[PDB]
């Protein structure tokens, strides 16, 4: 039977414990996700309290991280989502993503309406991924692809 | 000589006037940007107060929208950026992007550090674009590509 | 060509002007919406800056309210939505709906997950209506129906 | 003698304990409410810290969840209600209900005044329920019914 | 037909204009409410944007204050209520009432539940009045009487 | 020697322990205050962290509730007052008193100045009480009397 | 008949006009208050929207500053007090006084209770003054005297 | 070697411990400061986490209060200052000093600039003291003296 | 006679007008400050509402910018300082300086206490300058020098 | 394998423990950083939770402070940065740096755009240092040097 959380702190505390274990075992997110059949972004978000793992996957990562039974069970709960501590990120790495919205949020709205119509790009029927690409001018770039379903707003 | 703004409301008020003129003329952002040599995302962000147009681009869009000289000048000023009224968008369309961060913000941090290292993905050495594509399951999707330079954090 | 707003105050100021004309003509929202082919809640939300009217509906309500051409065009724009002035309503009538969420928000989450699964009830693929009904014990009740599509959150 | 709480964290900590026991026993909210004679939304809200259980219901759910005597006692206390952590939900599922108010809040006020008169729809003489209905286009919908008494505001 | 507002500033702007006219004519709230058949507290609240006046009361105060037709119409609209500028009063006089709640709010909760049961004392089925009384120790006291209906919270 | 607190959580934690003891013993606030010679509103406020009890009353209530010596000492400390968790109550029962201020705050200011003059109604030279009165139309009402000294603001 | 304000912006806008007139006439606060019979801190507070002038003083300062009749009348209104724009001062000069409270606020509470008892030092039965005094080590110091009546909190 | 804190909670938790010890021993702040050579306001502020004691004073108060070695060491650390829990005091006693600034903050700015010039009155080169004195009209008053160095703002 | 402001918007509105004129005239901040004898950071801050110009400098810049007499007078007023619209900058350029404090703020405190002792580095007896320096690895760097007086916090 | 944190409190709690050990050993930050090959500002920032130490440095500071293995491991994790408890510092020493931005933030933006162009001064390709030097007029000054790469914002 599906089970859900209402207080984000239970899974975020579990995330901190997972990260300590992960660091002690010197493991990567890539290798933790390897073998689950699930995308690295999904598995990672789950460890970090923002997705639910199916049972087999929760047992697999729970074996790798030496997690107890309650922790393996918690990983299967649908989370009370929300990773930002207080609305605006304090961390530079997370903040740059918020700033992309402060600069382009209205442009995103305008071009979404122009290309699709009234409505939204979904954050639910949605996936993201992060790719590393060489910068021709030197160095590296991240290409983060946000891929969401258009849901129209129609008169009724 | 470069010129800069310190109060966002000047350019945001100009944006509202631009949008009224744009509606009266039944124009698209695509056609406004046409002939500028500049990406639709960039030109649109400028009209909306979040970027500066070069002089030639400003004259061009100014002619399309019947803008007075002061307005054309304002479009060239470096803006006081920040499109979100009060930190968290109230608009559903803009809000979904913020929600992508509430769900995936810590994952983005985690995978950026794993893939690149300590540091950030830049919001300055940076571009984005919006594409519409059919969903293989029926309907349409937006593919929003965020493309930023990795800047390392190193000890000193 | 679809046209969209980025600052809510343009449409909200128009709403105030609409309400004054509505009051001077002694009109109801029901009679304003009648003949548009559209639900009273949708048309009312449009007048109040939270939905866009199709052209014929905008011309029709604009005739009943004696709106100028700019106002009729503004009603056709996709709005920057958000009717609450500062996150928490001050008005008792609006506030009660917020309180229903303070009391039942977590129950709605829990029961949605149990009945449907992980994911959300859409506020986009969505309609609302307000029905007045006699209370069997005396007096009257409102039955407000929230009717939204279930969108699953699935692993990937 | 009736007993009441003044700090929501006591009952919210209890709710977290209850959800862990519920998950360990693989129980549903429907099974837990069944036999109490109380609506599932009402029982669920109580477990989650937002309603008080009568003594017999508290003993019945307490037995099902293997709760101690203090926990069964706490369930009978009148709570310090307020399920949202910090005013605006972070969780997408709960958030959608808040957005329905950001879009339709002023429409609800407007139509409530037109249909009933000055005053409010109560959040106290009030019930809600969640029903799953098939979407004729495919998929599922939730119909959430908010059913509240009208209380008039009258001159004095 | 009843008419309602959605932006408090329209009626609060009218209140400022009313207060200037009131001062120029050197009138009291007591005189203004006289003849209206309505309590001073209710008529005063309406002038200040927090209640609606019936049409005859509106015309009567409007004649006293020399108000134009749009102002007398505005006074009959159901207001978007909320007199506190930003949640916590800055004014000492108003602030003391807020501080009575900071000190006794949990006591009021506790004693309401003990005396009446779960539920609330209404702010809608409700009246207030202010009386001046001599203090036996010297000086004057305000006796402010809050009088609201108990509405029970019952299981269902 | 008088002793005072600077962090509300010490006394608020004690309040929660008091409420659990109170509930285990199935006591009322009326019976707790009985024999102290002090008003129920004052004694209740002290238990809930918002007043100090004189030593004799502290020992009396401490006996009834089986409190340890440090708890009885804590009850005699002058508190760091402030019962509302985060400025605006979340609990419906407490909230209604805040709404009475959102609706009538400016009327209270206006009528206080008119009846008494510039200055305030004190929240210090002050008492409150709660009475239950039958409603002639059916049901029950609370009459809450706020009774404060007028302190004038005078030029100097 | 006494008159009162409910929106601080009316007297704050008048303050800005007063300051521009004062600057044009190159006047000081000391010379504006001289001849009024009223303390410089009281007169200055009135000009700046935080106190009400008696009629003669209002006319006297109105003549010095060349104010119109509505402005002279406004100065006589009891203000909606609150000089800080948004809770915490942005201006360094005002900020230092807030910082004195962030450092010494709990010490002020502790020593007030120790010296006087439970209760407060009044902000109403209160005066302040600003004196300049040579610093023996060189330079100048301000001695700002806050002088308030003790009001006790007593059991009832 | 000087040592400094970065999280106020460590010293604020110590302040609570000190206050409990102080109450158990029935001590005054005046007695605690006696023999230190230091003003009661400075020593009290240190106990409450807002100042650092020199080693000899820390040992002396530590002996009076039976503090352990870690606590005596903590008292010598330079604090992360800030005694107000969340910007605006909830406590009536502390709040009145904040209200003094809401009423007189702009007057203090204005008169400081007139008497001294552009710049500030220091909160660092600064002392404060609290005196109790009889009110000639009956009762008691606090004279709180804020004594700070004028630091000019000069062009450069 | 020195003159001061109490509402930042008067000078910030002047700043926007200054910036439009500066742009129409294609002027740099460097050339506006040239001839004034004042550092470019100081003159620029004054234009932007954060410092006062001496009379001669105000007339000089007034001449270059074609400002009216009221504007030149306004420039000489001591401002109500605070350039950030709402606590945290929205603009990326400004925001990076805030982030420097989010990363190094506690290190600044720690190292100031270690090097100088308890107290502060002044923001009043203070100057700042901005230099452009070539980056040995290519491109350009800003070296921004913050230079402030240490004021000690000593016992008294 | 690189490891990262998502909740600042883990490393901030570690910082408090580090600071206690540091004080018990009477160490300076200069002495701690000595032998590490890294700048005092960088190593201090890491101890305080705002940078990551390379393994050799972590083991070395770990030996000096007698940290356990988990603690040495934690110091090598990439932090969730953000040292300011709640947006605006409460501590005077940290606050002065924030004030420097309230006074000069728009000047920094203006002069950066003039000297470099549209874009930013990086907080990532960035270093700072704190120097103590005598003030020619007596006393001591801090020279804090902010040194960041210019990254341009260019059309695309
Ligand atoms: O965002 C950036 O690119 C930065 O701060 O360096
Ligand atoms: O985000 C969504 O997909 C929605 O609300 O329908
Ligand atoms: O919500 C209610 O029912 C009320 O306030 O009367
Ligand atoms: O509330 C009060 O009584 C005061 O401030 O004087
Ligand atoms: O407050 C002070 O003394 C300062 O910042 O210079």
């Amino acid at each position: 039977m599906i089970q859900s959380q209402i207080n984000r702190n239970i899974r975020l505390d579990l995330a901190d414990a997972i990260l300590l274990s992960k660091a002690k075992k010197d493991l990567s997110f890539a290798e933790i996700a390897d073998g689950t059949g699930l995308a690295e972004a999904f598995v990672t978000a789950a460890l970090l309290g923002q997705q639910a793992l199916p049972a087999d996957a929760a047992r697999l990562v729970g074996a790798k991280l030496d997690l107890d039974e309650d922790s393996i069970l918690l990983l299967q709960m649908i989370p009370l989502r929300g990773c930002i501590d207080d609305r605006i990120p304090t961390d530079p790495t997370m903040f740059r993503f918020y700033e992309m919205l402060q600069v382009y949020g209205t442009t995103l709205k305008a071009l979404v309406h122009e290309k699709f119509g009234d409505g939204i790009i979904s954050a639910i029927n949605f996936k993201l991924d992060v790719k590393k690409v060489a910068d021709p001018e030197g160095g590296e770039r991240a290409v983060i692809t946000l891929d969401g379903k258009y849901l129209p707003t129609k008169p009724f």
